[PDB]
Formats: C-alpha cells, sequence, structure tokens
C-alpha cells in the first residue's frame, strides 16, 4: 500500500495547524502499518507546471503527430514534470492532503497540481456523455486548516479549496474520502490548544482504519 | 473611469471562446466609453507571485518595524511585484475577468492574483468577529466559457471559478459584479459558433449599461 502524503503549507515561522494533524496521522498510520511506503509530495518544492502557452504549444504538437523530440527544451522540462506528477498520483493507493485555508480556497499550487493529476488517458476518458474517471480501489483524506469555521453550516458554501478538491478526486474516480477540519483557531484563539489536540486524536483514531 | 481587463488565459482571442467573447465585451466598451483607461492585464505574462516562506518572512520584517532594506532580493522582488499589483487593483473602478473553465474551477493564477489583491489593511480590515471589505464604489464582470453547462442547474455547485472569484470580490467589497458565460460548445459541438455569437451578442449590449 502506497501513500502520498500531498502537502501545501509553505515552511513559514508561525507553524501550521494543518501540518501537526498531518503529520500526527502519518505517524499514527506508519505505527499501524509499518510495511507500507509513505511519500512526500511538498507543493511549494515540487515542480508543478501550470497549464500554459508551452504546455498547450506541446499539446498541439501531440495532437499533429510530432512527438517529445519536437517539443522545444522548456516544453519537454514542462511535460516531463507533468507526468512524473500523475504517474506519482496513479501508483499510490491513498491520497492524504494538507492544506490552509487562504481567501475562501486553497493555495494556487493545488489547482496547479490538480490540472497535473487530471490526464485524459491517464485519470479520465471521454465518452459520448462527457469525461468518466478511470481510477479504481483508491482512498483519500484531505485536511485543512481554516481561521474560521466551515465543516457545517451555512458557510460551507464557501469552503472552496475542500469542495473543489473533492469534486476533483470524485471526477477522477476517487470518491472515498475523508475530512478533517482543523477549525476555528483565529475565531477562539483561547481554545485553539483544545481544537489542535482534539484534532490530532481525530486524526490519530482514523489512521487505525484507514 | 478606469478599467482592468484581467485575462487568464493562454491562448488569444482567435483560439478561446471566451477570450472572443471577452474581446469582444471590451472593445464595444471602449467606442461607447472612449474617455476610459483600460489596462489589459495578461495573468500569464504578468508577474504574480505566490505567497510563500519568502512573503511571510518579509510580512513579518515589515510587522517588526524594520524597513525594505532588511528583506533579501528575492524577497523584495516578490513583494514589490505584489504591491504593483495591489496597487494596481485598488485604483482601479472596473474589473473585467475572462477565465476558462479548468478542472472544474479557473487557472492557479486567478487564485494568485487574488491572493495579491485581498491584503489586511488595504482591501480589507479585522474587527471582533471576522475580516469585512474595505473597496468602495467597484464593478466587475466575469465571462467564463466552459464545455459543458454550469450556468444553472445541478451542476451550478460545482462551477468553482466562478463561484469562488465572486465571493473573493464580494470579500473585499466588490458587490456590483455581472456574468456572461460562453457554455455547452463541447457538449453540442453541431451548435458552437450560435453559442459564441449569443454570447457576444449577450457581451456587447452588457457593455452599453456596463
Ligand atoms: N492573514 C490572515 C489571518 S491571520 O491568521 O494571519 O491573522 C486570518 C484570517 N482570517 C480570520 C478569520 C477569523 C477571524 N476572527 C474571527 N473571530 C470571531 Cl469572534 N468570529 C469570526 N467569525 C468568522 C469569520 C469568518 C469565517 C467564519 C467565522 S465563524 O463565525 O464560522 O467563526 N472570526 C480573524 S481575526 O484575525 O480577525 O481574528 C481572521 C485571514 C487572513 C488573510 O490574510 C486573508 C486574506 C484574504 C481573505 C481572507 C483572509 C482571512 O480571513
Ligand atoms: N481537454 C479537455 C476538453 S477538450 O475538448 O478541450 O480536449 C474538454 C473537456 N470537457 C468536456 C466537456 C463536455 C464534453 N462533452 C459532452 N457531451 C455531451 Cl453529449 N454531454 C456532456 N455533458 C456534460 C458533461 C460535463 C459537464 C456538463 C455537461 S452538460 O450535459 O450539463 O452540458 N458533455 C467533452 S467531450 O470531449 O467528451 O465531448 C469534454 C475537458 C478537458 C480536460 O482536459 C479536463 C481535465 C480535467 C477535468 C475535466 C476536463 C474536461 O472536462
Ligand atoms: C494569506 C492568508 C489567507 C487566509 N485566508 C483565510 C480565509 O479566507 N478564511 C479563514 O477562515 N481563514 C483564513 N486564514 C487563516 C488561516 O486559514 C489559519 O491560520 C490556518 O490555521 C492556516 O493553516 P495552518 O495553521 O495549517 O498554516 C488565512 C491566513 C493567511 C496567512
Ligand atoms: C485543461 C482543460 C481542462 C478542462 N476542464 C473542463 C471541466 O472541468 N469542465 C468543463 O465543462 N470543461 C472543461 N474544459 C473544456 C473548456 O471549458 C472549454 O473548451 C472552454 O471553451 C475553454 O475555454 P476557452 O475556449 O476560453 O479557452 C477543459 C479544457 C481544457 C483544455
Amino acid at each position: 500500500t502506497k501513500v502520498l502524503f500531498i502537502t501545501a503549507n509553505p515552511n513559514s515561522a508561525e507553524g501550521s495547524f494543518g501540518m501537526a494533524v498531518g503529520e500526527a496521522f502519518i505517524e499514527a498510520y506508519k505505527n499501524e502499518h509499518p510495511q507500507d511506503e509513505v511519500v512526500t509530495i511538498d507543493l511549494f518544492n515540487t515542480t508543478v507546471p501550470a497549464i500554459d502557452a508551452d504546455v498547450f504549444a506541446a499539446w498541439g504538437k501531440f495532437a499533429a503527430g510530432e512527438g517529445f523530440e519536437a517539443l522545444t527544451e522548456v516544453q519537454q522540462q514542462k511535460v516531463a514534470a507533468m507526468n512524473t506528477n500523475l504517474e506519482t498520483f496513479m501508483n499510490a493507493d491513498r491520497y492524504v492532503f494538507v492544506t490552509p485555508m487562504w481567501n475562501f480556497s486553497y493555495p494556487p499550487v493545488v489547482k496547479a497540481y490538480l490540472d497535473n493529476v487530471a490526464i485524459a488517458g491517464k485519470t479520465f476518458k471521454y465518452t459520448e456523455n462527457g469525461p468518466v474517471g478511470l481510477l479504481e480501489g483508491k482512498k483519500a483524506l484531505h485536511i485543512q486548516a481554516t481561521g474560521g469555521v466551515y465543516s457545517e453550516g451555512a458557510y460551507a458554501a464557501v469552503d472552496f479549496g475542500r469542495n473543489h478538491l473533492k469534486t476533483v478526486l470524485g471526477f477522477v474516480g476517487v470518491n472515498d474520502t475523508e475530512y478533517i477540519a482543523v477549525e476555528g483557531m483565529n475565531a477562539n484563539p483561547e481554545k485553539a490548544q483544545e481544537i489542535k489536540e482534539a484534532a490530532i486524536a481525530n486524526a490519530r483514531e482514523l489512521a487505525k482504519r484507514f
């Protein structure tokens, strides 16, 4: 069983609630499954090429029957890095996302990463009725840290980071998805110590059954 | 009146549906208000620094009473571009966003850009019970091209590009928002030109009253 620990939190001075819950999960999981391989993909220190003019130019050449050698050096580096992210994602059995909420969504790279892992012929295929996912036997956890409370109630409609990630996962075939919110620390800093520990305990219990 | 034509498509108007509708709008607007200054901001050719460890360290240095000289060169370059993006956005009266739907949302640079224009003490401020916007007297349009139909009905909930952009715009204080969808060209290919032209007509009529 291969697990991808995919994180999108910059290594700043302040610390990270999401990272603390994520590391607690991964350590608890590794204790339960000493034989499973865990791979850390840090999105702030991984090449995650955005779909741009070069990527469209590479795609236009593939459509025109030309190969990889017809691409420029920059184009070659871009699609090789895209394919390596894609292959890694396809090869894993389990995905664990760790994300902060910025501006009611996730950091930009998370979108860049999803645009890398959602590829025709690889994670979805076209049908008469539109694209359908190809992935089977997958399972995913999303750990999101938020300043306010969005897990339940009215504000759930504006938790765009969570809701989009679940949709893309669902699109490619991964609809067995767990969710752990580390929420309300900026709303109630007085109980941020207890919110973190409650989420850590919730993570350690899930690792025993993930 | 100053208008920001903010585009996030690596293809030009000859190559994209939304950009064709976008160009139809901005040109029809310009004839109607020849005095108005229109600035095109192509996000695929603008320095839009992602919030990272460098940016957080820089912010920590400004808060600590230290000045611009306290930052490394890379920190200086990132915060200088972030401030130029912020200044340009703040001083504008109108914003037109042109966006394609990729993977049920917008391209990552759009989020990166939103992270540049939603800053504390500039476009929003803190209160006892949460952040609230500062921008007054602004109006926005979002033009989005989509393969399927997300305008109304069941799939409106998975239209994350449209919904998140409106939320951030609404959060910073830009309440007056317009929306045009160039939709269903992939779902009904033999009806694609008539969709484009119907959307172009919708854009031209809006320009007279935007
Ligand atoms: N930097 C921050 C920070 S901080 O951690 O660095 O202080 C925090 C932070 N969020 C942030 C969220 C909530 C609160 N405080 C706060 N307090 C109470 Cl008593 N109630 C609520 N309500 C509240 C507000 C928003 C959402 C949900 C809820 S809730 O009702 O479900 O609790 N919020 C506070 S506080 O600093 O004013 O206390 C900051 C943000 C930001 C942003 O930079 C930012 C940029 C663009 C858009 C949004 C934000 C943003 O929200
Ligand atoms: N490259 C594409 C393209 S392409 O045509 O430009 O090659 C197109 C494209 N979208 C895409 C959207 C719709 C259809 N076709 C298609 N046809 C019918 Cl008869 N019905 C529907 N229904 C449909 C499908 C999706 C959403 C909504 C509806 S709708 O019924 O409410 O209109 N779709 C087709 S088709 O190629 O199979 O014909 C591709 C996508 C992609 C993606 O790369 C992609 C990546 C990640 C996630 C999603 C996508 C994606 O959706
Ligand atoms: C740039 C930035 C944007 C933020 N935006 C939001 C927001 O829109 N809503 C919210 O509730 N909290 C927001 N926050 C607060 C963080 O989500 C919160 O501190 C969270 O714990 C960060 O995750 P981490 O602790 O794992 O780093 C923001 C923080 C930063 C630095
Ligand atoms: C990389 C990529 C991802 C896409 N993802 C989606 C999607 O999730 N849903 C959808 O309906 N259409 C999707 N499409 C189809 C486009 O939304 C549609 O072709 C649209 O016209 C593109 O906008 P543009 O013509 O302005 O570039 C995708 C197209 C590309 C190239």
